[PDB]
């Protein structure tokens, strides 16, 4: 059994919504430390590793380690029952359900059915990346958003002192542009200079979790997988690997 | 003929579009006292019961006492082309259509025709409810809404210390509870340990018109109707009953 | 080649909006005093004339006057990308693209294939029109909604001391009726008593554009074309001329 306590139920279901529109069934794992989660999307193109540590719940009991199973979409249209000011507290016994209370000026509990889900046989290569960019959370999301008017593909370019993303579709074309002078970018590491495409739909549901005011953190390599790393409430992280289209 | 005034002309179309969800074709009947309204839906399991007094106008001159016949969906349409701050003008002359006007910055006057409905055949039982239970609108609201999520019933559990809303659907179940510790609840009155069942696609509209600060009154019985009852404008009384499902 | 620069891209991007419901392709020509664009809506009913001159722009030079050919839908759906706060680029190369550039915290450039558009071939016959009427953004954007319940046409009625517009459907009726004592009313001259019916689904769109509390100049006659003017950050001038329908 266990129970943990979080305060604020939507900035929660953000979290989940995020995360369904490219995971349909996930294996959780709740442990002393905090909640894992890592999935695969149903076409394997992207991994999605979630890290929630105890510090950013307000009260966390975790008596005995244990991995529940949960479909993606049951757990998003629950979650979206949450006010802001809502407490959420997830609770499991020993039958298969999840509990899910809604605290406010009423308590109000939901009882979600647990799935049997096969844990990720992993195999990850070695990814020596060579370009990390930190940016601004809005001009990811803006600059995907720019490109998916243009294009199904992105290029990623990072030199010594510019990061540019590029598309190109049959009549239209895009160009984000950041040197260290912009306000966009807080920081570009480049060992050599570095491009790699990859599936805007992807991207666009990537970036949907991302505040304005976010640090992202991007890690690529020539046509290498995009690591796309960034934080929820702070001490959360929320780490995607996409693979490069080429 | 007479003409009644009502300051805030976006807060009658809201009246008017949640009345309209239910009830097609409605009989408004005009006195020195105020307006009533009594009518059934197409299934005819909720009565609606509407009453308006002279004090919630700012101006208030029924000359002749006159019941009109209105299309709810025709009447919902022109009063949602007024804003929150519109003055709403009702007046009836002797033909038969409705003049209804807003004056803000213009004075903008719309012809609706009336039309022939035939008075409700009231053979109401005597309705021996055995609980009251006042609750914040919020409260309601919500637990409907979650509900709904999970089955087309609802099943509303009212005893000594404790007011519980269930519903189970094949997968998902939820139970909204409030004691008077709550905040959500603000009085509870069991002569008796009482349940009953309801339809949640009525609720679901007869809550629409709820304000979430609003105190609303329910009274029911053991497999009996619901009494629903809260305020318009503090004054004015909206009052459902909804026959039990079982 | 030429660049000028707005500060608030969502602001022009709702300009072009507002011109490209009516409006498909169009040509633009820009020179030292501004930029100016005159087309006709695909049923040759509407005549839209727009002046931008240089002083709404930030900085504005153009070295060589030149017209370009636009796709207005496309046109629209890049501006679409810029924020309230974006500043808006447009600069053009000899190459038969505008670079469309939005600066905020990144630097976001758009390559808009520019195409052939014959000019309009003009034969405005005199339009000796007898009613003038000054109205008030909101009372104009409201009263078309009015109508465009009720019908497909309206009818503006100028006169000494009052501005009627009246619309009739089979059922529904409405009346907008000012009179100088009326805040919507800021002037009326009248040269004669003038009425005059038209099309709606133009009026809708035409209105758009339109802030609450802009001054809106309306101009017709008898059976005669409305023509309707508003301003774009107060210097710039947007102008329809509307066949009237009889």
């Amino acid at each position: 059994p266990f129970e943990v306590v979080f305060d604020g139920a939507k900035e929660f279901a953000d979290l989940i919504a995020t995360a369904s529109n490219l995971i349909d069934e996930a294996a959780f794992k709740f442990t002393e430390e905090g909640i894992s989660m890592r999935a695969m999307d149903p076409s394997r193109v992207v991994l999605i590793d979630l890290n929630l540590p105890e510090s950013i719940f307000s009260k966390y009991e975790v008596e005995e380690p244990e991995t529940i199973g949960i479909n993606m979409d049951q757990f998003k249209k629950i979650l979206k029952r949450g006010k802001a000011k809502d407490t959420l507290i997830l609770r499991k016994g020993d039958e298969n359900f999840l509990e899910i209370t809604f605290e406010g000026t009423a308590k109000r509990t939901f009882r979600l059915p647990l799935i049997d889900v096969e844990e990720l046989e992993l195999e990850l290569p070695e990814l020596p990346f060579t370009a990390k960019v930190v940016l601004l959370g809005e001009v990811l999301k803006e600059g995907i958003k720019d490109a998916s008017l243009v294009s199904d593909a992105i290029k990623f370019i990072a030199k010594e002192n510019e990061f540019t993303m590029k598309a190109e579709g049959e009549t239209n074309e895009v160009e984000i542009r950041l040197t260290l002078e912009d306000e966009g970018l807080l920081d570009l590491e480049v060992e050599e200079e570095t491009k790699s495409a990859y599936g805007i739909r992807y991207l666009s549901d990537m970036v949907k979790g991302i505040g304005k005011a976010d640090e992202v953190i991007l890690r690529f390599g020539n046509e290498m997988p995009l690591q796309m790393e960034y934080m929820i409430r702070d001490e959360g992280r929320l780490t995607f690997l996409l693979a490069p289209r080429v």
